[PDB]
């Protein structure tokens, strides 16, 4: 766990990207923009090559095995807030990798970029996600009610936050 | 009472409903401040289908207030309800009528399926009135905007399509 | 009753029929709700022909109605046919004579072979004109349109140019 | 049988689809014959989502068959359903776990309400086979299709979002 | 008729243009391209403002009465050749203007541009133009069968022409 | 024999076939003479569909000849023939089968009702040809073009959608 | 001083800009652009029409006479920074207004945008305006040798800050 | 010299033109546009890739051996008149090449792009070429005073021409 | 007498003069006859100094003429002349009293070496007027203008610098 | 005598002045010769700092003169000068009251080190004025300018920021 | 030792120095993270000079760290100065050499006033580097950067032209 | 030696001639310092005809040096000479053949009447050469280079069409 490393989203890392969204069943999106194949993704990507609403940290072990994604999106620096999203390679999501990188991307926006508030979405069928994230710090504030339409059917999302204070005390 | 799709000619009017609000007012997800910025990114926006803004006016052309519908989804079927009064006809009794007719264009024109909105948790008067027009909170978004020096709660109250269309059946 | 090619001044009047229809409005498969976005709109698609409108007035110049040819297609030749008359004169008996209009013009001129339409089930009224007009049924789409908050099937009539040429 | 996104890679693929059809071939509603104007009419609308294509190919990813969905629109929540599949697998049976995963993706992620397609009437085998999927007639378009020199009609089937999804 | 004059045409002729094709029943075009509204053949002239396959005159008298227009098409430098087209306003088409209004355009043909060949088409049914044209030179090399589809039929069109060589002796 | 859709790859092909021509080569009503002046303007006209060209080539990817269909017209449903078998190739009997094939895609797929052709009146061969395959005589040019320093006539013939669809029945 | 109004810079007060910038001997800048003319100011407004580095205010009292400009430049928000200019009309200089357009100029950096650090410099030779900023909360924290060159010779400025904590306690 | 072939000049055959105006101390034009260079060249090639003002051919021998060139400019349609040069690589010079490619310059301009005049410009101090071109067909008709500057110097240069008419008899 | 530069606004006056030439009349090498074609080819000319024109007026705004040099070539030092005296003014003397005007400013100015220009032989009272202001027959171009029907030879006159800032010294 | 910086509502002086001088002007190093050449290329060349001009104008307004500066070189810090004043005012006596304060804008704001300028030989008056000024010869450039049909040479005179503040 | 301009192809070797600072990194005033970030704001800034920057190599190609002048203001002849040494080399002894050739290149070449350069307070060791190169403190910024999660100060120390260059005469 | 038109594939050599110059180096008036800047500022300026610049190279090909001509003026016939000479080859004495084959394609083809150019006061070697080569000094400039962290003087010197064409 202590070896994992982040590393800023490049245009080589796009494959990964799409590899990932394979067997999700819901839309992928690039800076709010919908996206299926890989060469819709590239075009988007070099779009917004320049936007800084939206961060990305691929995330890699010692000997370079793509083990993850790290998102921030809807990144606001007025009211200091961004929406963080993790996700794990099927490979490597029974091996206890989430929480650093939970704490690794909190790292990131509590101490570089000086956030204020970092709020996620979780599916309310997943308790078990929701758990691991309480235990990482996060707490609900809000239970959205047919917020997303994910196989067929509207289902509640939970969000959840965390604030600056906290992590850095 | 009668809705009609903004003009450029009644940017001003906006701009002029931004006055006393003392916050930051955007304009698709872009902030501004002068009639000038407005305008600009009006024309810019011409096209951009993420938003959409009605003014109201009485019978014989006295512009009352707005509403607004933005961060639209046509995937997911939601939208975000806001309505500004100006402060001259503010406590006139005209807001729930403006409401009920945003849900109609939203429910009936558009066929969204989920409605959602925003209020300070420091004005119960406005948390009431959506409440009584059939919005229901959702989330308590804590230290989500600030707000005069001090970083405030937000409570998001939602309506479906379904209630609003078949609750009186 | 005259028809005219749409200029860009008439637009007025095509923001003032859209007015009080409770349904989205297009300008070459593009929604639209205020003036400007439709002059924006006009001049972005003034040279595409597949779509063609005219305006038609009284005597006087007052401005009636207007007729629509729509997903003009010149290899199958054929189009979508639409035809909005104002309130003020819905009921004066006019629909005929402008049906017939345009469907001399798509057939005389444009060398079209067919000419479809849309009409709700639930106006039947308007069913009986068309038919009275040439037109005949030619299906019945299910739950096609959604109107007034509930999904509600609208019949599809044809007519072709050999019925109104022969 | 997998489905993919369609790639600018597999243009190729689509071109010899279309190699023998004997009829005009469209890509967002604009005429193609060479495999140069179709890569860039793709470049074109590589970005438009009124309409989606996804290539099915074998599990040794040999290319089996297309799906697309065309005149895609959000509001109406409808769309236009096409699937063709090689020649050299035309009689495997394949079609039918074709036509089942494309309404999958269409009431699933999508979110739409109906989906309808165009079969010939000369063609009773496919009219069965779409039946037996879930389809039903909703209309008879009365020489809609000029093909081999004759205009032919055509039959609109729809499947609707309730019946796939209960 | 010796009054006659001809003059090249200016933006403010575009509305002479457009009362002209008024119950003509024939598809207008302008280089080439169809138009029906006056907005839409403005903006055909101020793209073609520069191309050089076609020109037009405005046919005017002493008292400045817009009698008519002549129309040059399908110019080619290589070969010499031009269309030759004529257009009288209702209001004139009957007092004999049209023979001097054919010599002034074959007199601009042939003795400024300096072009080889002058054809144009009649509609077969027609035949009084016709014989005008062949009185004033023209003479018949195609009898173009089924050309044109007018007022709802596919019809006939004679090509008759006419060389530099016999109009300048 | 097999037909085909026109590449940019052909465009070479198409070069050494106005070798031998010696006249003047046009693309979309434009003069080329180089290779390269070609490809420009093939990569200028790519999307215009006044024009549709195919390929001929034998079984085993033998380039044989050319076909051209020019001054297509939606509209008036017409278009102008031409084909060119390249001198290898020339007196293999595969001219008709062509013309066939091109006349067979003009009027069962564009749905196109007439189309004409010229030859030149020097060439009795290509006359008897093309009339052996339906064309009929509908014009006499008089000297309609510039040929080797002379002026020459030009035989436009013509078939219709009907006869070819309908005569043997 | 409590009549006094901020208002945000439109286009038709970059007249009141140009005047104040009479007889002060500097270079103006916009948006870090050098200008002098009324027509290179207008220029540079419409570029950085959308620019966020910069925020003005022009400052008018209840008979909207121009009272004076307040200026936020070098707008950080990731550090949270910004330097602040106020420009007082030579006709109101010595009212006391100055001030209060501070105060409000804070209120708008801490209060809205929720900055961090204010920072401003000083001209070492004006004491007397230095006390004032400092009877106002700020203090100093650098003294720049010779890093303006003024009326003909480099001089040195105090650079002088405050931060949001004590403005909101 | 039956052998020699002329072909349209394609971008390959830039090299040879650039090695053409080595030691030729006059300035080379291309499209009456001044260059030196290679690179120069290219990129004004590209640019009037569809200028038809003017027409280059290159001459080569049946082993491909690049003779020289042949050079059309300043080519009018209306008036029907052209400039020609020819220019012959020194290791040709002194083969009797010139005559035949004079012809065929000749040939190409009077029988396809049917001119009328081709005029030309010879050094006076260069009489063994006037008398080539005078045995070739062409005369004087203008004695150009100190018209080029060559060497350092302005120098007169004789103007010959030769019509369309006596060519062709 | 007085010459000024030309303005936007005398265009109407160049279309003007070019009604009573009846020849093809130019701007920078491309044809126009429409006061509009005029208009937009000087707009994208504007910059263009190949060519240079200047209208002449009386003492009280009554234009009077036009003179234009053109093919200004500032390597060669040469240019053609040509002068347009309106038909009002044309026999008033005003003639040569231009011309030297122009000649001065192209000698004296521009520092050009040569001014050329040309003639219909069927003028020979502009021929000797031209003599008469220094200009020398140095060609007597055959068949070089199609006038009125008919190819006529053309007088091209020159005079040099040297001699009209010399020759009286 | 009051300076400002050139707007484009003083383009027509600017033309006005030019009229009569017998010599090509030149904008940013750019020939003109009418008003609207001068139009667009200011409209160019707004934003280019190469160069700066001052209108100098009397109490009432009424244009005296012009004050230019050009081949401003930011590195080696040096300028070119040139004044034009209109016939009008000529022998006025302003001239130097003008010199000072182009110069101070120099020195004084734009922190430049020297400042040369170009006179013609044969005009004396003006060579003495400058030198009257602070100026000092520094090269006599033979046969630099083509004036009136001959070559002419012309002084370069120059000025540093030391001289002029101490 | 030896300097070197940035070309393209050290963009890399600059992300590489910029993955151990764990700062925002920034390029003229731009954000980045990733390398084809950087590489298109190169491309952007290629003409910018606004800053400049040079890499540093052994005598055999072994790139050491690099150096840099931002916020170059060419009318105050002011710049701040920045120097970052891979971490390979970085106690080697090179940092004062690669800082007197820097000053040395803003002081001879750009004829520089004033450099001034930031060290976070928390390194006293770089102070001290600095101070014994002819750096002086002109300030203690008050909680000016934000650093690993916490607020923290910044000294900016400078040095003047005269200094470099006469203190040893 | 042979001069050459300055290609693209030429800029490398460029770059290294201003490797060791110790002063801005310009392209067209406009600075640059890396290999890429000056690749597009040539792009930009390839087809500027106010600076020509000569490649000289040896019989073998080996690059010797550079010869440039700046600040060409076509209406006053002049233009700015300059050359650099590789130091492998300074002192080889090519450096008067290259000057003269400049001065005769500034005076044979482009037609210029006065050429000029600027040497340092602390060299007078190559003062020597110039005025040995027909260069008769015509300015002194006084602080007109910052060279080395202090201003310096630099010597204008000339030669006109006629002396070196009788």
């Amino acid at each position: 766990n202590s070896q994992l490393t982040l590393r800023a989203l490049e245009r080589g890392d796009l494959r990964f990207i799409h590899n990932l969204n394979n067997n999700r069943n819901i839309m992928s999106y690039w800076f709010e923009e919908p996206y299926e194949s890989f060469d819709e993704l590239e075009e988007l990507y070099n779009k917004h090559i320049h936007d800084n609403a939206e961060r990305r940290f691929v995330v890699e072990d010692a000997q370079k095995n793509l083990i993850g994604l790290v998102e921030l999106i809807e990144i606001n620096y007025i009211h200091r807030s961004a929406e963080f999203q993790i996700i794990i390679a099927p490979e490597h999501q029974g091996k206890g990798f989430a929480r650093t990188l939970i704490n690794r991307a909190l790292d990131y926006s509590f101490t570089i970029l000086n956030l204020h508030k970092i709020y996620l979405h979780v599916a309310v069928e997943n308790p078990k996600a929701v758990h691991l994230y309480e235990e990482c710090g996060f707490v609900e504030e809000g239970h959205l009610v047919e917020e997303a339409f994910i196989n067929g059917r509207y289902q509640d999302v939970k969000r959840m936050y965390i604030l600056q204070s906290k992590y850095l005390n």
